[PDB]
DNA sequence: GGGGGAAGGACTAA
DNA sequence: TCATAGTCCTTCCCCC
């Protein structure tokens, strides 16, 4: 199998240029604006520009301006880089049926049935970095392996606007060399866990007890690295379906006050129904950021559809139940879909 | 012993 | 006042 992975660069803050070329070359900095206080919110990401002096996604809109106090701060436009994102999607599938959309800016080609080696894998990437940057001015970096995973650490190496193979010789290479850290699926959490183990290179899975890394990091992720590291991982591309919509939206001020919420639960509800767009949902989950952000959920399932009617009665239960099982101020507020018909 | 699903918190990522 | 969507793992639970 020849996967070939696609990764925009700073996607969002590139199509803030491509939509007003005059930033290109000042730092950028698309921001979620929370609305509780001037400035309140998150940096969604940045251009490279910005990134350079530790402006980068996740941190508060505060601190970025203090870093970069000139820097263009604009507001994040999410549907406009969703509809930038399927235009580009579209561009991919010319090369291979067999697609996988991860995410509004990463999909994966499986082009087994298009090339026959590395270099004509590698020409392909150019061609789809041409068409793209063609078609939508758009620069991507691309990954090329025998599987997901590969392909998207050959991304993570040569991004940006670059493209990089790695062939089995050096997949060989990576699962004594490589940090463990930087394989995909592992957070800072099990990062720890395997540090606290000696396990730093995947091939340090294949020595260890299976039962006492499983009682560590669980029996899926112990399986996941291991099969990664007997060079066996190929889990195929496949089309992608989204398996919940929700929305969650942080209120003015926090509070426990059922009916100082209930705006805000509402206006997450017309909000996702809008987006679940002909999906008919049979369960629905109530999600709670409290005052300390510890998330707090409480669902339901039902035997069938839901309807909006219900949405709205069962949601309130759901929050109460939160209310009742938790003495925290809510934060922020939101509601999730999921079980679709 | 395990198929199978429902619920709640974990974990990645974003 | 710093702090922005989704997928699974783990557990209990009915039950063949
Ligand atoms: N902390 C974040 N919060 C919200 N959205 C984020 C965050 N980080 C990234 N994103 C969104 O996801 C998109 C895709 O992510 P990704 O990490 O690939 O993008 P990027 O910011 O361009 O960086 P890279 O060039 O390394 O891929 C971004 O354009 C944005
Ligand atoms: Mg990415
Ligand atoms: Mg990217």
């Amino acid at each position: 199998m020849i996967v070939l992975f696609v990764d925009f660069d700073y996607f969002y803050a590139q199509v803030e240029e491509v939509l007003n070329p005059s930033l290109k070359g000042k730092p950028v900095v698309v921001c979620v604006f929370s609305g509780r206080f001037e400035d309140s919110g998150a940096v969604a990401t940045a251009n490279y520009e910005a990134r350079k002096f530790g402006v980068k996604a996740g941190i508060p809109i505060v601190e970025a301006k203090k870093i970069l106090p000139n820097a263009v701060y604009l507001p994040m436009r999410k549907e406009v880089y969703q509809q930038v994102s399927s235009r580009i999607m579209n561009l991919l599938r010319e090369y291979s049926e067999k697609i996988e959309i991860a995410s509004i800016d990463e999909a994966y080609l499986d082009i087994s049935d298009k090339v026959r080696d590395y270099r004509e894998a590698y020409n392909l990437g150019l061609e789809i970095k041409n068409k793209i940057l063609e078609k939508e001015k758009i620069t991507v970096t691309v990954g090329i392996s025998k599987n997901k995973v590969f392909a998207k650490i050959a991304a993570d190496m040569a991004k940006p606007n670059g493209i990089k193979v790695i062939d089995d010789e050096e997949v060989k290479r990576l699962i004594r060399e490589l940090d463990i850290a930087d394989v995909p699926g592992i957070g800072n959490i099990t990062a720890e866990k395997l540090k606290k183990l000696g396990i730093n290179k995947l091939v340090d899975t294949l020595s260890i007890e299976f039962d006492k890394l499983k009682g560590m990091i669980g029996e899926a992720k112990a399986k996941y690295l291991i099969s990664l590291a007997r060079d066996e991982y190929n889990e195929p591309i496949r089309t992608r379906v989204r398996k919940s919509i929700g929305r969650i939206v942080t209120m003015k001020r926090n509070s426990r006050n059922l009916e100082e919420i209930k705006p805000y639960l509402f206006r997450a509800i017309e909000e996702s129904y809008y987006k679940l767009d002909k999906r008919i949902p049979k369960a629905i989950h109530v999600v709670a950021v409290t005052e300390d952000l510890d998330i707090v959920s409480r669902g339901r399932t039902f035997p069938h559809g839901i309807s909006k009617e219900t949405a709205y009665s069962e949601s309130v239960k759901l929050l109460q139940k939160i209310l009742e099982e938790d003495e925290r101020k809510i934060r922020r507020i939101g509601v999730r879909f999921s079980k679709f018909i």
